[PDB]
C-alpha cells in the first residue's frame, strides 16, 4: 500500500496510498531504532511525525511541505523543553543543535554541503563561546560572540585572524609585532575578491585567497613587488598556513 519517500537528512517515509476519512494521510518512519508516527494533510510524505525514546523524551519529526526542509528534535518527557534539535534545510547544509537545562542553545555544529564544518560550543546566554572551523585537512581554531566568529593562527610575531560576521561576511586580518621594517609583515584585505595580500618591506610578497569552496589558496609575488607569479597552492595542512607567515 505505503509509498516510500525520500527524506533529507538521509531519512525515509512511508505515506498511505490513500487517505483517511477526514482526508488525511498516514505516515510512519523508523529513525536509528524508533518508531515514529502521524497524519497529515498532505500526500507526499510532509507532515509531523511523533514518537518517544526508552527514556520517556519526546521526539518529534517535521518535514516541510516542499519535502525540502526536515527537523528533528528531542524534547523532555512533558515535552515542554527541548534537548536537541536536528535541521537539514534544501542546500543540504545541517544545523545540529544542543540545548541546556533551559532549552537554551549550548552548542551548534553546522555541516556545510561540502563537508567542512563550523562547531560552536560552551555558547552563553550572551551568544559567546569557543569556535573551530574544520576544513578538508586541518582545523582553526577561535572564539565566538554576538558581533562575530574569529579564528586564529599564530607564527612568530604574526597573528592570522579569519572573522566570520553574524551576517556571514568573512575578513581576513594580520598583525605582525615584529618592530624591524626589514622583516615586518602588514597585510590588506580585499573583500571583492576575498583576498588577503601580504606586504614586507614595501612589496608584496603573497595573495592568501579564502575561496568560496571553504578552502585557502596562496600564491607568490614576483620580486618585483607587482605582479603574481607562478599559480595558486591551495593550503592542505595548518602548517603550510604558518609556512606563508613566515
Amino acid at each position: 500500500n505505503s509509498v516510500s519517500v525520500d527524506l533529507p537528512g538521509s531519512m525515509k517515509v512511508l505515506v498511505s496510498k490513500s487517505s483517511n476519512a477526514d482526508g488525511k494521510y498516514d505516515l510512519i518512519a523508523t529513525v536509528d531504532a524508533l518508531e515514529l508516527s502521524g497524519t497529515s494533510d498532505k500526500n507526499n510524505g510532509s507532515g509531523v511525525l511523533e514518537g518517544v525514546k526508552a527514556d520517556a523524551s519526546k521526539v518529534k519529526l517535521t518535514i516541510s511541505d516542499d519535502l525540502g526542509q526536515t527537523t528533528l528534535e528531542v524534547f523532555k518527557s512533558d515535552g515542554s523543553t527541548l534537548v536537541s534539535k536536528k535541521v537539514t534545510s534544501k542546500d543540504k547544509v545541517l544545523a545540529d543543535v544542543k540545548f541546556n537545562e533551559k532549552g537554551e542553545v549550548s552548542e551548534k555544529i553546522i555541516t556545510r554541503a561540502d563537508g567542512t564544518r563550523l562547531e560552536y560550543t560552551g555558547i552563553k546566554s550572551d551568544g559567546s563561546g569557543k569556535a573551530k572551523e574544520v576544513l578538508k585537512g586541518y582545523v582553526l581554531e577561535g572564539t565566538l560572540t554576538a558581533e562575530k566568529t574569529t579564528l586564529v593562527v599564530k607564527e612568530g610575531t604574526v597573528t592570522l585572524s579569519k572573522n566570520i560576521s553574524k551576517s556571514g561576511a568573512v575578513s581576513v586580518e594580520l598583525n605582525d609585532t615584529d618592530s624591524s621594517a626589514a622583516t615586518k609583515k602588514t597585510a590588506a584585505w580585499n573583500s571583492g575578491t576575498s583576498t588577503l595580500t601580504i606586504t614586507v618591506n614595501s612589496k608584496k610578497t603573497k595573495d592568501l585567497v579564502f575561496t568560496s569552496s571553504n578552502t585557502i589558496t596562496v600564491q607568490q609575488y614576483d620580486s618585483n613587488g607587482t605582479s603574481l607569479e607562478g599559480s595558486a597552492v591551495e593550503i592542505t595542512k595548518l602548517d603550510e598556513i604558518k609556512n606563508a607567515l613566515k
